[PDB]
């Protein structure tokens, strides 16, 4: 009964640079035989104050995205090579390829979520 459009083993952890425990990926490369972009993020309710990851960067260019059940439920921190950027939900932000990013969470309630979309099939 495992059904093959169906993946239900997630969050995929992944060891990605910069980090300090594997990153969730819910979209990754090799799934359904190949995929075009991969897709890693999580809910910040217990993320506040607390970075996921140190400047890094990828191959790819990776599109931030921020939601929460509330308009402004949730705001971020973006570093851009050096240059703070902020982030009030709904949002999204390009991250290009190469540039030293992270991000920071400032504030979220319950159902903030912030999801990091790689453009490729690279890390
Ligand atoms: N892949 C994202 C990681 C990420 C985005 N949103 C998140 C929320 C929780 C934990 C990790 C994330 C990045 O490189 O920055
Ligand atoms: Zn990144």
């Amino acid at each position: 009964p495992a059904d093959p459009e169906i993946v239900e083993g997630l969050p995929i952890p992944l060891a990605v640079a910069g980090h300090h425990q594997p990153a969730p990926f819910y979209l990754t490369a090799d799934m359904f035989g190949g995929l075009p972009v991969q897709l890693a993020g999580g809910e910040l309710s217990t993320l506040v104050g607390k970075p996921v990851a140190a400047p890094h960067t990828h191959p790819v260019d990776e599109l931030y995205l921020l939601v929460s059940p509330n308009k402004g439920g949730a705001r971020i921190e973006v570093q851009l090579d050096g240059r703070r950027h902020e982030l009030l939900s709904p949002a999204v932000m390009r991250i290009p390829a190469g540039s030293e990013h992270c991000f920071l969470t400032l504030e979220a309630e319950v159902g903030s979520y912030c999801f990091g979309i790689l453009l490729g099939d690279r890390l």
